[PDB]
């Protein structure tokens, strides 16, 4: 069953009312919930402007206290391609930074509904590509990995695919990712209601981001439909037990493993989707952050 | 499915013949297998004698290269209460030392069939107690945690029970633990044969360690039967997806959570029982080691 602490939490109305409130109202509510986390002190934090193919892309750069040279992690936030942003993700990104002793670049990719698919993907790629061609700006001799949660994990996985034969990414980290259309998994059926992320939420997000049903079959939304998953970066995939998106995350893990990509797939029991964003209330989140950090420390510094 | 690497490895043959050879033969084979893992260099390493209630208990003490003061980890090796020892677990204990920047004290508890239940339990408890009362010998200001894998996870869990009211342990880490008797769980049935640890191995070990079937209900062999799990130290429980012991480990995590004890329960997917001992071969082992390390670092230092 659910961790009791998390049942107490849900029963007291901890929620983001996706599809029952306006886009701005839900952005504000998620900002508030995620700002409740403290911000660990790190090194220098600057905001930058990345010259994208279609837009001028804001990113926030976190350096650790540790001296360089560094590995660089591109971090793509979750929020269903509609909510979240650099500011709301700042506590988590700080915490990853201090756990990985690496440079984190949190990308403010363009959001729906104002910008539809595949805009978020194109921004996430263009930022990855640019950061990779400008490591000198970040003291990034040890290379670049990519990470994200919810939609961000989607964008991370898609970026890695798009990067095959163009970029040598060290590593990809998929935190409870969405990896494609799913009307059948057991996790989607059984945890469709009452575990914070709902089937209605997933449907609502797609109503805002996708342009037509044809986009459901496009690999830049459903990476699990990609034709060839071979030679992608090695992966850490984290999954939650009580999460409609569980079974798909684990499917993607298995498919990567089947195409010879090394994957470590970890299911965090007793917890819900999005638990890293609420690490102060859900201790297991701290442990996931620790996993992420110490895996990146190995692959960047031997 | 199984990570393809672990499937090729099991089809190759990768076996300790627990059913079939003599006690000395399987001990010698398990020793062969386990020290094809590299010994990472840590600080000073010495062998000590711990004055137990029934015996002098050998232990190896590993200091990290980092400066103190330290937390201290009591480590209790697996091997079905019959195989394994300090020497076989040396590479793993070194790996943990390095990941935790903490002192590790690996205990050579008495083994079955020469010393039956509850001899292992007693030695593991006496060692824990002695370390806890002699922390000045380890520059151990930051406290004591306890950890173990297979039977060692059983013993670590039990020592934590036995220590309620007596010892303030900071943390327990149970790595694919045996938590009692299980004739019935899906994982036990489904992964009885073909996944390295088999049902026949479990029966055989049981037959060497326990004195009569009454021992099966004794909380010092089946901690999940304990009358009151509340007030135990916070826990990290690691399980393996393709392990007959998986379901019982996750049950213990659930039953601890239900008693108010904080638990991070984490299932490593695609792997088998014992995977940490084989980290050179099973990369996920290295990531589990990092998790353990980073969790101990937060608990002790800060």
């Amino acid at each position: 069953p659910l961790d009791p602490r998390i049942k107490e939490l849900l029963e007291s109305g901890f929620i983001v009312p996706i599809g029952k409130a306006s886009v701005d109202e839900v952005r504000k509510i998620f900002r508030q919930l995620a700002s409740a986390a403290p911000k660990v002190e790190v090194g220098k934090v600057e905001d930058i402007k990345i010259p994208g193919s279609e837009a001028n892309i804001n990113a926030r750069v976190y350096l650790p206290k540790a001296n360089g040279p560094y590995g660089v992690l591109i971090y793509l936030h979750g929020g269903g391609f509609v909510i979240g942003d650099v500011e709301s993700y700042d506590p988590l990104c700080r915490a990853i930074t201090n756990a990985c002793n690496c440079v984190v670049v949190s990308v403010d990719y363009r959001l729906a509904p104002e910008y539809k698919f595949p805009s978020a993907v194109i921004d996430s790629f263009d930022a990855t590509n640019w950061v990779y061609n400008n490591l000198d700006k970040f003291d990034g001799k040890m290379g670049v990995a990519i990470a994200g949660d919810s939609a961000g994990g989607n964008l991370a996985a898609v970026v890695a695919l798009l990067s095959k034969g163009k970029l040598n990414l060290k590593y990809q980290i998929l935190i409870y990712p969405a990896v494609g259309f799913d009307s059948v998994s057991r996790s989607m059926i059984e945890y469709s209601d009452g575990f914070f992320l709902t089937r209605e939420h997933i449907e609502w997000f797609g109503s805002q981001y996708l342009r037509s049903p044809a986009d459901l079959l496009d690999f830049r939304f459903s990476p699990i439909l990609a034709q060839d998953l071979s030679g992608l970066p090695p992966a850490l995939i984290i999954t939650a037990e009580y999460d409609p998106l569980r079974d798909q995350g684990e499917a993607y893990a298995n498919r990567l493993l089947q195409a010879g990509v090394p994957v470590t797939s970890v299911r965090f029991n007793n917890v819900i989707h999005g638990f890293l964003s609420f690490f102060p209330l859900i201790e297991q989140g701290r442990d996931a952050i620790s996993l992420i950090g110490s895996v990146l420390r190995r692959t960047f510094y031997d």
